[PDB]
């Protein structure tokens, strides 16, 4: 069977197949994913009037991200269930090519919305002391775009060409480190001239940002984190990857948005 | 045939099949389920301005839960109809593997939204006395998560491994008892310093909470409540399980939310 | 072919099949059905601020009913088209078992929302005199639930067991008569102490309620209203049943809601 | 092949089939149709507060019509694509019976919403002089209903029985002429006691009403407007019918609604 | 195989087929497309109260365009996935005629909404000096309609008849040049008598308009921009065409709308 430049989920699905637990769990975690985003959308719209006019752009950009996340995770949930079909003889779900191959790439291109907006929205709550608003925004947007596009190219080769996969991943990581650098500056300048309560929240935001954003490259490498022919190059790795994505999505978008809202309230 | 770690609905559907009444009833009760949640969503949004600003977070969290419940029950209703197909020769609906196996697990993972939010929202209406807000919240959220996750693991073995099914269920019950304990404290502290009218409503809320939340473990054990090869290990048990879930869902989310709203009005 | 405890639509569909007119008409009337409910939802939300705060719960409960009706009629419309497939050799639509058997039961269980809310909402516009609010509400809700549940059980036997069908229908009718009784009291007490304009509207509401609610038991008996092998035990009866349901749904929910809104306006300052 | 009392689209689709242009164009025009209605819905809701309270019922009834039109045109667009399937051997789309026969009847029954509401809404903007509000409303609603129902019956026989088709069409036309008569009176009385600017708009509304409403009977006769076995009794007539419907739908509902709104602003 | 007057995507899909990257990328870019439009819809509605009453029509028309774009790009995304199916023997996606042929024509007919509204909305923010409002509007609407209709006819022949394709394209370009002419005048008159800030934004709007609108004819010619049997007459050209459309859609509708909103704020 010829799959070409396809994600490893298809190789596991085409050879070993997926147990009821592996298939159902992946279906459930992706379903919880889009449910959280639509719930978040409602929360961000309904709490818009809870902060001063100047901070409301944060709620609006959170809502924008929720729409992106909901549509993508909904599409990705349908893509999962249509790509793997139950075989009654062996009692496992195997690649059903009529449903198309499964691809994580859907997520990557929608990050062209999420990443720029998530980085932009904090600049509407915090006050910079040294750094220029337009300069920070432009660095976030340029590095964000390059990080996503290079990673998008890389993930197509996660099985067909391990070398390209790692090189593109490495280039992508360079832009990621730059984003972490600039965000650290923004957090530090943001802490200057606000109440200790506000400073505590910004500290929490930095930890959340650091861990949640790092999970994405984790999901990228997931199948190989226990090396070639490891425990994770199986249905277990498939489950782990989608679980990690869902934890990252909720943390980086919904919880991040809630914390920014709480900061906005303390500064109001 | 080989089903593996699948819910008992699939075993009944694969062997005996479902009569028109059993199949249609299950379809109708799940349809009523999601209809009630979307109707509730509209009610909670439209009555937001009927309570003082400080109580409006209760309406908002009810709305959040309604979105979760609607999406899940809608998906679960489609999963039911796609998993069982009519056999014209015998006049019964049999497992159709091309629609995937039916799994109640969808509900469990969405409880990661419902349970934490349902427990949290009462803390925006009642005033604690001796207990700390953050302490009660953290206990609810930790015990809630552990209760759900342990039960989620257990239900995959309700047929393939009765021992694992009961052990995980037992561990889950421990966390359930802790939640009941903390909620009892919250209700008692909540009754302190409010009108007898408010105290009457809180008393009703406690009864509703107790009965409605107990129905869930009831649904878990349903197939075995009349022992192995009992009256309930049949299409009758399948009907009973989904009926009990629907009664529990409407009571625990919609009716609970309405009572909290009425309490909020009394305190306004 | 073995169908069991199935609605008569499936027996006609499995034996005679449906002409283009019968199949298309049923599809069109169910489509109009859900379209009216979504349009009504928008109307009730957009006119909320046209009445005093105390009457706004009427608009809200109308909206709640519209959501229920829309979702159910939309589902029922899809169920119809998926259950009957065209046979090119004879030019008729026949039962397609892969789409599931057609069942009217979907409606019945959603009435557990509609009936209680429709009866409850009038108590937010009219003022009772000799009757207690909680007492009337409880009678409406208990009798409403029993009426629906008994009818739901009955309709599964409309072909497989005519006796069970009629017995459950009869029991259901008892609870229906009780509802009509209580509603009559509510209308009379509602007329007391309001302008003749308001009394006129309440009179219209009573007529609408009486006719529209009676259509439902009419739809129940439809296949047998011309006897066991009659004109109506055909695709004509299938068309008639869904037509009557749609007329009853629009009248009992949408038009009823509009009249209550107009009453609320007349009582408003 | 036996089709019975079916629309002529099915006869062309079953014999000649449809070229890529004919099939795609019909799909595109119906898609544009429902897109316009959802866009209009948004416009009528967002401009509600642009007119005095007394004229807002016009926006509300426009919105009601948009919901009707959107749902129907969306359904009709799906019905078209599911009823005709590509034959790779000859490169044309042929009747696919598994998708059901195509029927324009969907439109007719939804006119039971559109026609009464479109006629009613003008009575909330203009002031009658000689005529009674209730009398005009009742004539519009009775004649509207009879016009639609008689036409609905007629269109089922547009191929199977040309005589019935024309007789029902003729009876329907009688009720149409009555509506045109009453609307003319309403326009004239509406012009009395308003600014020349308002009178100009009412003049435009009358022209729009006359042309747009006449297109519907045009669509009815379309297949026979060049006689039996004419140029239009082909895929060309199929294209022309759906094009004319779309032009009529946009003009009679959306543009009509906009003009009434502009009149309401002039009178505010 | 006989395709007739079909888009070149179908010819590549029927002969060479599409690699995983080509098929997935096209699916991802179209998905990002509709996601951006629904996110934009939310942004334009939520920021309506950020500008003076007289400028709010701009937000409303942006919202109207977003509804059009969302519905069309959503439909086009579904059309793409249903028209090409994976062949497990060769590992490529081939034309699946049961899903209908793919056609870009969907976009063209929805431009009958987008183009007129995009050109109209700027006239609600800028003040004309020498030019008459009604005159400019009428020229935009007439030339817009003719540009779209002529291009719509042309694209059906992009493979079956290269001559017709180029002639209709040329006629269409004439109307395009007229639009560019009128828009240049509007921008110049708009710049007269407003703040430096306002003039800067109008300058940006003109550049964005010029580049973004030119991309559309670029997408039209895409398959032949490297001559007959060139590098772009392949799956690479298919990818490039949909990519260019998506860049043009986001720029011409969303970014254009945001800039107009920012101009409205500076003038408020
Ligand atoms: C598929 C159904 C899911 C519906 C949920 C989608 C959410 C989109 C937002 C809609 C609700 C927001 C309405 C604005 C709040 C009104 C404020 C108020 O009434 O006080
Ligand atoms: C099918 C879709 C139906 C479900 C609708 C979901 C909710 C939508 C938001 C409605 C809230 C409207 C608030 C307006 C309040 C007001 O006008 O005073
Ligand atoms: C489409 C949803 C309409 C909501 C209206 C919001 C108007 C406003 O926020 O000013
Ligand atoms: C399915 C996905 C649903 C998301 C689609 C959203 C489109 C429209 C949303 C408009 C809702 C805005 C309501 C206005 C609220 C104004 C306020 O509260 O300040
Ligand atoms: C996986 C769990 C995520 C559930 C969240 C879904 C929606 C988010 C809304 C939560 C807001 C909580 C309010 C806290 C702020 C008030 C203090
Ligand atoms: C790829 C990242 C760029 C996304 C931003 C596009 C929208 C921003 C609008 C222009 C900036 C105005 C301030
Ligand atoms: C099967 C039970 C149906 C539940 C009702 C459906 C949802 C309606 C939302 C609640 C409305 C209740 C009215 C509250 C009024 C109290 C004052
Ligand atoms: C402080 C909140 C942290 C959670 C503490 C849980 C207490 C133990 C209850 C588990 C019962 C077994
Ligand atoms: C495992 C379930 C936990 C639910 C997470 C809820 C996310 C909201 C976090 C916000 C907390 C800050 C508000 C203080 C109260
Ligand atoms: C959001 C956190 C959910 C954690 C659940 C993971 C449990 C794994 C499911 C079964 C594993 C058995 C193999
Ligand atoms: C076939 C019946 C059509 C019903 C129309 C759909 C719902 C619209 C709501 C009624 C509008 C009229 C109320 C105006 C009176 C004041
Ligand atoms: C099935 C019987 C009908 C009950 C449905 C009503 C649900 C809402 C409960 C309202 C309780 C508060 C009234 C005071
Ligand atoms: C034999 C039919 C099954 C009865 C179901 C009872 C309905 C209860 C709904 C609440
Ligand atoms: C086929 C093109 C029809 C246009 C579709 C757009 C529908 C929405 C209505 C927009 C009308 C704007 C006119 C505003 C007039 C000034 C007040
Ligand atoms: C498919 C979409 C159909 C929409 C159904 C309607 C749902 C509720 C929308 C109503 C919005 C209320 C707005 C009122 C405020 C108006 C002021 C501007
Ligand atoms: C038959 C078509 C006409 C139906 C009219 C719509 C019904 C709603 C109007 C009733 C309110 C009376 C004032
Ligand atoms: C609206 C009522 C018309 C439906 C009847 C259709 C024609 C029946 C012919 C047999
Ligand atoms: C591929 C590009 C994705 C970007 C589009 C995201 C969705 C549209 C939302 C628009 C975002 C606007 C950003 C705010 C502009 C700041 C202007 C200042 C106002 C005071
Ligand atoms: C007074 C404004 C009325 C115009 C309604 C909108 C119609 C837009 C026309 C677009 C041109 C397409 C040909
Ligand atoms: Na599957
Ligand atoms: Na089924
Ligand atoms: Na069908
Ligand atoms: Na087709
Ligand atoms: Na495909």
């Amino acid at each position: 069977q010829e799959l070409g430049n396809a994600n490893f989920e298809n190789f596991i699905g085409a050879t070993e197949g997926f147990s009821e637990i592996a298939y159902q769990f992946t279906s459930h975690i992706l379903t919880l994913g889009y449910a959280v985003m639509l719930a978040g959308l409602l929360y961000f719209i309904l709490t818009i009037k809870n902060v001063d006019k100047k901070f409301q752009m944060s709620n609006i950009l959170s809502a924008v991200v929720m729409v992106s996340a909901f549509l993508l995770l909904y599409a990705q949930a349908q893509n999962w269930t249509s790509s793997f079909t139950f075989n009654e003889e062996v009692g496992r779900y195997f690649l059903d090519p009529s449903g198309d191959l499964f691809n994580n790439g859907y997520r990557y291109l929608n990050w062209l919305i999420d990443v720029p907006m998530l980085l932009f929205q904090i600049l509407f709550v915090v006050s910079l002391t040294t750094s220029k608003f337009s300069s920070v925004r432009n660095q976030f947007w340029f590095s964000g775009a390059m990080m996503i596009i290079t990673g998008y190219i890389g993930q197509f080769y996660e099985v067909s060409n391990l070398t390209a996969f790692l090189v593109w991943g490495a280039i992508s990581s360079a832009f990621f480190f730059h984003i972490l650098w600039v965000m650290k500056k923004v957090i530090n300048e943001g802490k200057e001239g606000i109440s200790p309560a506000g400073q505590k929240i910004l500290s929490n935001i930095w930890i959340l940002f650091l861990i949640s954003w790092t999970l994405y490259p984790g999901a990228y490498l997931m199948p190989y984190l226990t090396g070639v022919d490891g425990f994770l190059y199986s249905e277990d790795g498939v489950m782990a990857r989608q679980l990690v994505y869902t934890i990252a999505d909720v943390s980086s978008k919904v919880i991040y948005g809630v914390l920014l809202g709480n900061l906005a309230i303390t500064l109001s």
